[PDB]
């Protein structure tokens, strides 16, 4: 039976949340994942906060109805828009990805000059400089909106020549700075990390916040006595509001999970 | 209104956790209590360790703390559960964070744990590790000489090199790729341990993950301060303030600190 195992829920606009899933699979191999990507409504990047929060709640309600024991808002715009409201209203633990990436960045920097890549809405929220300066008021933080990146990732062309061109064109400004650490402030961006790293070179630490987010999941599950303790067969479930085949093609590449269950759903 | 993060320990080891808090949480004030007059705790009764740990807890709670770190492996193993249950502030120890850090660092899931005889005999690390990944392999090794090498200031010297080489040779016959420093004194030896173990082994200073978890929990509860203006750290010991200050001002790079002598229990 699967009745004892309760899933950790993850919500995101598309495939980006899988960068957190990957580190959860590694750090918490006994935990079941329920994932929902709102592919039909991706991009969230250029949407208004009120709308993002509304959509984020739709995703949350879908997974809460399926019995999850914890929720990860594996999406930067969604975190900025709705984390506190959702944390406050739910009874289960709820985290986002902005604070973990902030902590990781501060740990990686040598000169306290941090760059942030994200969407239009993430950049406009100022969530990263606010979080970063909240931990260390002396850090310098400069952010760059990369509206093309999610399109390249969602179209599955994140290893292609086009990806290489879009990265080089979007990131050239960073080379005018002394920034030594760059936060991937959209959860889609680690799919491009090899290209970003090759472009920026060995002097810049490129931060995928998935590892730090997954450690926070582990820490909170242990703290609240919520770690799974059963031998029941793990049955992960992926849900998308778009096409299942394209989701599977990307997810199977990123996670190495050949026998994945991916279903289409309708929200809103 | 500004409240400290509290740290309790049997002695000076816990200052290696403080060091990472100073780095990661520069806005936060720390109150640290080392019960050097009754250390080590490791050979004492679990009930007794728990009693002493509660006396330190009560002392800092009276001073105004918003979070407590039991910065001691022995005390974490003996009283964390009870203190967390009874207090209304977040309480953590160093074992779960070091275990998490190891599981992040390992590539082959073969982990070593270095500690005092008490800590290793408690099985606290294997319990924590296997509770996260039941397939992990864990080799525990008590290293009774290390605390002395650290506290005597020999931790960089040929003495430390020899003691480390002698103490850790059994691990060379394993395929471990990750070693937890499961005594808070041991980060002072980390460079020498890394050299002995070589570049294929991740050596974990669990103070780093501990500090991250403090940061995370403060954030979760909306208790992260925004400035280091008017920070006033306090250090307390039941033993010699001078020997403590000598150690602490070095390890924390804090020339001007004040160390207060206190009386606990009896
Ligand atoms: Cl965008
Ligand atoms: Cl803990």
């Amino acid at each position: 039976s699967n009745a004892m195992k309760q899933a950790i829920g993850f919500i995101d606009s598309g495939v980006g949340g899988l960068t957190v899933v990957r580190e959860v699979l590694k750090q918490l191999p006994h935990e079941q994942v329920y994932y929902l990507g709102d592919t039909a409504r991706c991009p969230y990047g250029p949407r208004d906060k009120e709308e993002v929060a509304k959509f984020t709640w739709e995703m949350t309600n879908f997974l809460v109805d399926r019995g999850i024991k914890m929720l990860v808002i594996a999406c930067n715009t969604a975190t900025a828009a709705a984390l506190y409201d959702i944390r406050e209203k739910l009874d289960i633990p709820v985290i986002g990805v902005i604070q973990p990436g902030s902590r990781a960045a501060l740990k990686a920097t040598r000169n306290n000059k941090i760059g942030v890549l994200g969407t239009l809405g993430t950049v406009e929220s100022m969530a990263y400089p606010t979080a970063l300066k909240g931990l260390n008021r002396r850090v310098e933080v400069d952010s760059l909106a990369c509206p093309k990146f999610v399109s390249v990732v969602e179209s599955g062309e994140y290893k292609s020549a086009i990806a290489k061109k879009v990265v080089a064109e979007s990131l050239l400004p960073l080379k005018s700075t002394k920034i030594d650490t760059v936060i991937l402030g959209c959860t889609h961006y680690p799919l491009l990390k090899p290209i970003i790293e090759n472009f920026m070179g060995d002097g810049v630490a490129v931060i995928n916040s998935g590892e730090e987010t997954a450690s926070e999941v582990s820490a909170l599950l242990d703290y609240h006595n919520l770690l799974d303790a059963t031998d029941e067969e793990i049955e992960h479930r992926f849900f998308t509001t778009g096409s299942t085949q394209i989701f599977k093609d990307i997810a199977k590449d990123w996670l190495n999970m050949p026998d994945m269950t991916v279903e289409h759903i309708k929200l809103g």
